[PDB]
Order: C-alpha cells, then sequence, then structure tokens
C-alpha cells in the first residue's frame, strides 16, 4: 500500500505545506447522499448553471451529472467548492438555470423539465455545502514539493505529484511515474491540488505512483 512518509524517504523529497494549497486545513465533511439533487455550473459551459444528480460520493468529493444530459460527461466536485450550489441558488442570485450542454430534450420542454425532474426529489441542505477554503495569499509552492493532485484527463483519478515548475502564480503539476501527457500547469490556489495525505484524511483514494 502507499504512506507518504515512506515515499517521501524513497524519493528523497518534501511534502508540499498545507499551507501551501487552498484546502482546508481540516478537510470538509462529505454528507451527501447519492441521488441528491443540487446546481452546479456546467463543467463544459462555465457560465451556464444547471441541475445536477449526485451519482457518486468519494471523499470530501461528489460525482455529478447533469439531468437532461448523459451519464458520458460526469464531473467531479469538493462539497466546498464554489461550483456547486443548494437548488434555488441561481435564481436567488438573478440568474436563470440552462438546460445542459448535451441536453437530449427540446430547448422548450426544459421550463417543465424541470419541475420534474426537482419534484419528489431530495434536494441537498443548504448545511451540506462547506465553507469554501481561504486563499493563500502568495504562491509559496517551490519545485521539488510533492503533493496530491487530480489527473484532469481522469477526474475520480487523485495522484502523487511533484511541482515541476513555478511561475508567478501558476504551478506546474508532473505525475510521478507517468508520462507528460498527464501533465498541466494551474494556479496555485487551484482546488484540483491537495496536501500530502488529503486522500486518507478524507477517505478518497489515492492512486500509486505510475508504473511507468
Amino acid at each position: 500500500d502507499f504512506h507518504w512518509e515512506e515515499y517521501l524517504k524513497e524519493t528523497g523529497s518534501i511534502s508540499a505545506p498545507s499551507e501551501c494549497f487552498r484546502q482546508s486545513q481540516i478537510p470538509p465533511v462529505n454528507d451527501f447522499k447519492v441521488g441528491m439533487k443540487l446546481e452546479a455550473r456546467d463543467p463544459r459551459n462555465a457560465t451556464s448553471v444547471c441541475i445536477a444528480t449526485v451519482i457518486g460520493i468519494t471523499g470530501a468529493r461528489l460525482r455529478l451529472r447533469l439531468d437532461g444530459s448523459d451519464n458520458r460527461n460526469d464531473f467531479w466536485r469538493l462539497v466546498d467548492s464554489p461550483d456547486i450550489q443548494p437548488v434555488g441558488t441561481c435564481e436567488k442570485e438573478g440568474d436563470l438555470l440552462q438546460p445542459p450542454l448535451g441536453y437530449q430534450m427540446n430547448t422548450s420542454s426544459w421550463p417543465m423539465f424541470l419541475l420534474k425532474t426537482l419534484n419528489g426529489s431530495e434536494m441537498a441542505s443548504a448545511t451540506l455545502f462547506k465553507k469554501e477554503p481561504p486563499k493563500p495569499p502568495l504562491n509559496n509552492f517551490k519545485v521539488g514539493m510533492k503533493l496530491e493532485a487530480i489527473d484532469k484527463k481522469n477526474p475520480y483519478l487523485i495522484c502523487p505529484a511533484t511541482i515541476g515548475d513555478v511561475k508567478g502564480d501558476e504551478v506546474h503539476i508532473t505525475f510521478d511515474g507517468w508520462s507528460g501527457a498527464f501533465d498541466y500547469w494551474c494556479k496555485y490556489d487551484s482546488r484540483d491540488i491537495f496536501p500530502a495525505g488529503w486522500c486518507r484524511l478524507t477517505g478518497d483514494v489515492l492512486q500509486p505512483p505510475g508504473t511507468s
């Protein structure tokens, strides 16, 4: 099994301090249940908020699917992500819920599909949406530091990664044991990167380093 304390000694490296990340020192608890409804910004259309159903639970993350669309574009969001909110938030903020990109019906049917889908469903209580963590004021990451990062090619996977480079407010995430094809640059305050030990603390799944 994988253990950071041992891996760090094996690779002769150190893990990035938790203060470097925009993640809560004490991870948020996940009280959501599969089947619950909520609002989520369309991963394929940021300007649109759609109705989403919880398909799965993993650690402090939710596997979501936009109601009215197929099951081939599911995405993962932390319970304290600003991209998810309780039903009713969109309108309360003066916006209008949008059909998902990939909606299987005619746009005009959206109004009734909405009531239908939300009818007799369990709306995730606001109590389930945890407080957003504070943003570290500066990028404190240093090249070589290790962490846990989401493989954006396979979002369900969180893997051992290293800060390959630092440029201003950006960091170059590289995946231990895998080809550069999975690497990516992101803002230091990205919600897709976590301090070593995050998966263990949240009950999520941390992939072992690549065997290639």
